[PDB]
């Protein structure tokens, strides 16, 4: 420091004297509060030492852990019956707080039956899927930090009406904790499931088309209740999910976030006719589960539909056309596949075909077609909801 | 040795080493804070020091704190005054938030009248109780735990309506901080009140009857909106009371939490007839502020009603019966008490009884009865309002 003149007189107080002292007593602080902690963790150790308290002073064994243990394998066998070990006998409180507590925790838990049970209608289940998403602290983290930190908790449950609770459970949250940033919970909830095609786009390498950050934000226009996203907010989320896949827990390589497929695709292929076999080259498009075909690109109606449903792909050799396949009903061998077509004269008619044979322009188109038949096949009870989801986000006036 | 009545015994039964330690423990802690506390106000005496605007003084105290001083005077004379004073001269911002630190803090503050305050009707003070009990922490406390803190900010106001609405405050925060744990505010609400009369119970030797663990858990049976809440959750309530009684602030031994007693009783008694002066044993149930009194345990109409609204108790001398105590009313000397009984042929007519004489089997039966009794009387408005409460807290599946 050195000394200051001091001519004044005894009153004179220095500031940087009163600093010091002033820093002196934060740091007598701290040690009160250090001491003060480990009053509490004696607490702490006290309090464990009365718990059990019938019991011999040294014990082999802790029957808080063996209780705990077997309750948490209970509920990975039957997770309604696990939480109902673990409450009868107190080893965790009865509301949807503390038994989501104890599943965000997830201490020795199955994700993928953690995912089974929050996704479940049941109105306590409903409940704990509400407060498990309030322990996720969404706040000031863009849509993809908070999707990182939410699927890591859980595995997304196989059925549909599930996979919307628990993603309309997490959109609803992350709008309450971000205010003004989407019009509504619906577009959060599409957005979100946007960002998980997008992690499948970028990351299977079964996926060719690798969209672009300029095409991520196309492919959002009028998603906002019929307004555009900020291009900023957009590409932070592309550049994130680019950067790094989402990181799943207990991963099997099935997981939906590196399986979600586009189940929609057009273009040109020859197909071979049902009772008489020739083969035309008809427009092709693959949506709503169903295979329309048209004569001309400028067709208004269909030359035939083709429903999915219920049927498989099988690769074939053909004499004449290169990459061929077939679809087929593996249940119903030699019968009719339910299809329409129109006639010459204009009569919508059903189709004759047992099978339908297609031939595809290139290796890689027919590679292409099958992939995306396939996905549509699989996950039409997903994309239904999606599909369900996705027109109440559009609006009309 | 020998004492002059039944409630002193000697120290022997001791509650366990360990929580006791663990108390000692907490009492530590919680010095430890207020010399942290102490800490912080020289530090802050000290930054003052060092600041320019504080100039050498004459004076004694400084203007700051001789304004506040005065201010925090008229607000213990009247709230509403102090207040208006310390915000008019800008010694307090205007905001429901700022006036409930104001009062959190409570400095030189009587916490009877920050009661009274709080449970004001006015929109104002609704708006600071409600921030007054946000800066209440009850998140991972139980609900003892939370009961303490509150307890410790203010004392309980006298009128019924007043220790509704703080009490309620209290129920909706605790829930709020705790989801899941209660399936109502009104199950908080009423549990809180049971936890309250607990401590009445326990740590009152006016009251004989102590609740056990096992007791006090049938004794909350159907709170949670008809199901039972945990065994192990009542437990650590009861405990937590056992160990350490509520601790009341600025305590005058007349605190509700203190005082807090069942108001019901049943039992035999002799009563001593109106016009007709003849001795009658009958079966007594004091409920809903009345006495009701049967012929016999199974009869499903009583012989008679005393209404016990503006009535008091004397004890009086009989020549032949033993333990006998008057009811009557002092306001109305000579004049016959309004009840009505029953006529052997079955007529309900109105009694004429100038003073009810009543004969208890034992001077401790005798005891037990006044105090319900002029417990009964005494906290009516009280008692209603539980009751009312109660009766919405009892629902129908
Ligand atoms: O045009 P020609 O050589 O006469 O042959 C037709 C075309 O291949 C039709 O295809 P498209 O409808 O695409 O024109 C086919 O109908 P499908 O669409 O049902 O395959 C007919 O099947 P049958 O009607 O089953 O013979 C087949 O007779
Ligand atoms: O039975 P007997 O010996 O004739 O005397 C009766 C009983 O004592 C009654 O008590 P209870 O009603 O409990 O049977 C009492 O009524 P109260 O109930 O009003 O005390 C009558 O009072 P009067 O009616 O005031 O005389 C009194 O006449």
């Amino acid at each position: 420091m050195g000394h200051h003149h001091h001519h004044h007189g005894s009153p004179e107080d220095l500031s940087l004297e009163e600093r010091e002292e002033l820093l002196d007593i934060r740091r007598r602080k701290k040690e009160l509060i250090d001491d003060i902690e480990r009053l509490k963790y004696e607490i702490a150790e006290v309090m464990t030492e009365i718990d059990n308290l019938t019991s011999v002073e040294e014990s082999k064994y802790t029957q808080r852990n063996a209780q705990i243990a077997m309750g948490r394998k209970k509920f990975n066998m039957d997770p309604k019956k696990g939480i109902q070990f673990l409450i009868e006998n107190d080893l965790l409180q009865s509301s949807p707080e503390d038994v989501a507590q104890f599943l965000y925790k997830g201490e020795g838990l199955n994700k993928t039956v953690i995912g089974d049970y929050l996704g479940e209608r049941d109105d306590f289940n409903i409940k704990v899927l509400q407060a498990f998403v309030e322990l996720h602290e969404f706040a000031d983290l863009n849509l993809v930090q908070a999707l990182r930190q939410f699927l890591w908790s859980f595995r997304l449950p196989g059925e549909a009406q599930k996979i919307d609770r628990m993603m309309e459970a997490f959109a609803s949250r992350y709008c309450l904790c971000n205010p003004g940033v989407f019009q509504s919970t619906d577009t959060c909830y599409v957005l979100s499931f946007a960002i998980i095609m997008l992690n499948t786009s970028l990351h299977n390498h079964n996926v060719r088309d690798k969209p672009t950050a300029e095409r991520f934000i196309t492919m959002n226009r009028g998603i906002n209740e019929g307004g555009d996203l900020p291009e900023e907010l957009l590409r932070n989320l592309y550049e994130s999910i680019k950067n790094e896949p989402f990181k799943i827990p207990e991963d099997d390589g099935n997981d939906l976030t590196y399986t979600f497929f586009n189940p929609d695709r057009e273009g040109w292929l020859l197909k071979l006719g049902g009772r008489v076999k020739t083969w035309k080259r008809r427009w092709f498009i693959l949506t709503d589960n169903c295979l329309y075909y048209f004569e001309y690109t400028t067709d208004k109606e269909p030359r035939g539909i083709i429903p999915l449903e219920n049927l498989s792909i099988r690769e074939v050799e053909d004499p004449r056309k290169p990459n061929c396949f077939e679809l087929y009903n593996p249940s119903h061998k030699g019968q009719v596949i339910k299809a329409c077509k129109t006639e010459a004269d204009g009569r919508v008619v059903e189709g004759n075909h047992v099978v339908y044979r297609i031939s595809a322009p290139s290796p890689e188109e027919k590679e292409e077609w099958m992939k995306s038949i396939k996905a549509s096949i699989s996950r039409d009870p997903f994309y239904d909801m999606l599909a369900t989801r996705k027109r109440r986000i559009a609006n009309k006036k």
